């Protein structure tokens, strides 16, 4: 009678198949291959803006919530997993629901006090009672139990908005707009942007895997009311199973910087390696334009558009880094689960995209120092990057005016190199004052990195031939 009835659900929704971890990816602009630069002079260096195609291949299970999708995300949430999910905003299926048991993880709760039964879920239903919960837990145990949040970061070098989407949701294009990226900055290889995600999670509400799939539903479902409604194996049924709250960001980085380790350095600031001293990340986020949109803070946010430097940012980390308690917190993220086999869904965007990668070799310099009692004989090689008059980049090869001369005792000398100049070469001959062959590689090293200031000297007796290679930046 019942029995039958959940049973036609339950071998139904098992019934279908599908690729589990593929129904769920989306693929965006695929580009033919292509690798060009752009080489020029400027005082002190030689600058590269190289364009590669690239890809993006994004896996996410932790979904983000949205002013627009905001309404169809509750704990126990009967969605399909069809092109909506994929865009992140999920239609909810039109069908009388079961029971559902949600659970909240807000410390200090004990007996049954974190766990909540839903008759009817609907938005309404399950909002009001995990509201509800949490304003209990508030006027009970906020003033004796902290609530740090948990903090999810990422973070990414801005290419293209098809990239930014792949890697923070189709959604991006809207949410993040308020950011204005202006890519051309990047392609002209003037700026280096950058955006973060944070979500700052004080608490989940988890649904507990419903002991069939007829239990997602209400009495009296049948397969024929799922076939109907679109619930199949090209687009089948997911439940929201996790709605994490709390306090999210999205953050855009502006640097006019061409450093290599830009990334590395705001990753150092978010991860607890607060005022990194000596130089290196601290002299490259000394220059830093934040700009952030936030989510969860107030209410009518996702418009006040905030500015500042990177200090603005670690005060806007810090301000959500606890849970203030004044009130329930706002839905930030979920996840969905199949209703199958209640194996939590990722979605996955891949995309093809032209990164623009800026690059400054500096000049540098080359000391050679003789000062060993026997003869010796240097020889320097190196190719020199120029362009012809069409534009082509060029590779002349050269050598130092003072290749195989004898050298004495006092010998000294400096050969200046611009940024243009690549496969250093460096052969070393002293004398052995004998007939039958006269000279020894001492030393010899190809592809020698242009750094600013390198000593190569040369000491000893002809017997012990000594030498150095040293860097003195």
């Amino acid at each position: 009678n019942s029995e039958a009835a959940k049973k036609a659900l339950n071998d139904y929704i098992w019934g279908l198949q599908y690729d589990k971890l593929n129904i769920l990816t989306h693929q965006g602009e695929k580009l033919k291959n292509h690798s060009s630069r752009e080489a020029f002079h400027r005082p002190g260096e030689y600058v590269v803006i190289e364009k590669k195609k690239q890809s993006i291949s994004n896996a996410t299970s932790k979904l983000s919530v949205s002013s627009a999708n905001d309404d169809r995300i509750f704990p126990g949430a009967l969605l399909k997993a069809d092109q909506s999910l994929l865009e992140n905003l999920p239609t909810l299926i039109p069908v009388n629901r079961g029971k559902t048991t949600i659970s909240v993880n807000l410390p200090g709760l004990k007996n049954g006090e974190s766990n909540l039964t839903v008759e009817n879920p609907s938005n309404s239903t399950v909002r009001t009672a995990v509201n509800n919960l949490v304003e209990k837990w508030i006027q009970n145990y906020s003033k004796t139990h902290a609530v740090p949040a948990r903090m999810q970061y990422e973070s990414i070098s801005a290419q293209s908005m098809s990239q930014l989407q792949a890697k923070f949701g189709a959604d991006f294009s809207k949410v993040g707009a308020p950011l204005n990226v202006d890519f051309s900055s990047v392609h002209k290889g003037e700026k280096q942007v950058f955006i973060a995600n944070f979500r700052q999670v004080y608490y989940t509400a988890s649904v507990d895997s419903p002991n069939s799939p007829s239990a997602l539903f209400g009495s009296g479902i049948t397969p024929t009311d799922l076939i109907n409604r679109g619930v199949n194996s090209k687009t089948p049924p997911v439940y929201v199973s996790n709605v994490s709250y709390g306090r999210a960001m999205y953050v855009k980085f502006e640097t006019t910087s061409k450093s290599t380790k830009v990334q590395a350095a705001i990753d150092a600031v978010v991860k607890g390696a607060k005022l990194k001293a000596g130089t290196e990340y601290e002299n490259i986020l000394k220059n830093t334009k934040i700009t952030a949109v936030v989510l969860g803070g107030n209410p009518g946010e996702a418009s006040k558009v905030i500015t500042g430097n990177i200090d603005t940012l670690k005060d806007l980390i810090q301000k959500g880094s606890n849970f203030s308690a004044q009130s329930p917190a706002v839905p930030i993220s979920y996840t969905t689960s199949f209703v199958k086999d209640n194996s939590i869904a990722t979605i996955q965007n891949n995309t093809d995209y032209i990164e623009t990668k800026v690059t400054s070799y500096k000049d540098g310099a080359l000391t050679l120092n003789h000062d060993g009692a026997f003869v010796a004989r240097f020889y320097v090689y190196w190719e020199e990057l120029g362009h012809d008059a069409d534009g082509y980049e060029t590779i002349r090869s050269r050598s130092w005016s003072g290749n195989g001369y004898n050298r004495g005792a006092h010998y000294s000398t400096t050969l200046r190199f611009k940024g243009n100049v690549r496969n250093i070469r460096v052969k070393v001959l002293g004398a052995t004052g004998l007939a039958w062959e006269p000279w020894r590689l001492i030393y010899s090293k190809n592809d020698l990195p242009l750094v600013p200031q390198r000593n190569i000297s040369t000491w000893g007796t002809t017997l012990h031939p000594q030498f150095e290679d040293k860097v003195v930046k």
